[PDB]
């Protein structure tokens, strides 16, 4: 799991 961002 990779999550970028806001």
């Amino acid at each position: 799991a990779v999550a970028a961002g806001a």
